[PDB]
């Protein structure tokens, strides 16, 4: 049947210059860390130590600077536009906040994205965005984000927004979180661990089983962080939709292997990331 569209996602793309670096190596998507200040306002795109093996952990920007860069990379006609860059996952570092600031953090995030990425609806960046939350108990962040875009008069930009819970929680507990949050679509499911440590495919397989089941809730599954061809092949054979990597050119080389070219292709803008592949 048809080739599954795959998101090749650059890991820890936290400096404006790294957006071209990863996209030019073959990524169609990036993952970016977002730190929060003591008032739940996004502050930096900063991961810090410890981080993946072989990476400098300390590159960062002011978050709104990063968003203006990412807007340039994803706005047709801009001198820096990358037509291939179609998804951004924000790894929201809400661990520094109290649980009762999760909703406030969603609202602050929406205000910044509206102003600096979507430019108040004037010729904004076109990428789809996944709000990845590391703690299921922070699910109120989603309502905050949606209510703030609604208040600001751009509720439609939620068509460009999806969701992930990154903590490797049990799949049924993830689904309960989404039920609590009132969410019924646009759901990505991460599974992974730092490239520094080993991991098998058991939870990836459970996430794919949920995604492909008649009444499951996951639309897409992505596995992180994968820097080896063998691991790439294992994840593709498991049926994942995304692979997060420090080396997009390794993943691209695997997808260009003749057996994999028959079964997968690199996702473009017209592949809606919220639709389960059939
Ligand atoms: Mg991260």
């Amino acid at each position: 049947g048809n080739r599954r569209p795959i998101w090749i996602m650059g890991a820890m793309v936290n400096a404006i210059g790294q957006i071209d670096e990863f996209v030019n190596l073959g990524a169609n998507s990036i993952e970016t860390d977002v730190s929060f200040d003591d008032n739940a306002n996004p502050e930096y795109t900063y991961h810090g130590i410890p981080c993946d093996c072989g990476r400098n952990c300390k590159k960062y920007e002011n978050f709104n600077d990063f968003l203006k860069g990412l807007r340039s990379a994803t706005t047709p006609g801009n001198s820096k536009y990358q037509e291939k860059l179609v998804l951004v996952v924000f790894d929201l570092k809400t661990g520094s906040l109290y649980d009762n600031q999760a909703n406030d953090a969603g609202k602050k995030l929406a205000k910044n994205l509206l102003q600096h990425y979507w430019n108040n609806g004037n010729n904004g960046g076109r990428a789809y965005i996944v709000l990845s939350i590391p703690d299921l108990n922070h699910y109120p962040l989603i309502k905050g984000f949606k209510d703030q875009l609604t208040k600001d008069g751009h509720p439609e930009l939620m068509d460009k927004v999806g969701h992930d819970f990154s903590g490797n929680d049990d799949i049924g507990d993830v689904g309960k979180a989404y039920k609590k949050a009132g969410i019924t679509g646009h759901i990505w499911q991460s599974d992974g661990i730092t490239n520094c440590l080993p991991r098998g495919l058991s939870r990836v397989n459970a996430a794919v089983a949920n995604r492909d089941s008649a009444n499951g809730f996951i639309n897409k599954v992505y596995y992180w962080t994968v820097d080896k061809r063998s691991t790439t092949r294992d994840a593709l054979d498991a049926g994942v939709d995304g692979i997060m990597t420090n080396y997009p050119d390794v993943i691209t080389d695997v997808l260009n292997e003749a057996a994999y070219k028959k079964k997968f292709r690199v996702a473009t803008y017209d592949d809606n990331p919220w639709v389960t592949f059939k």
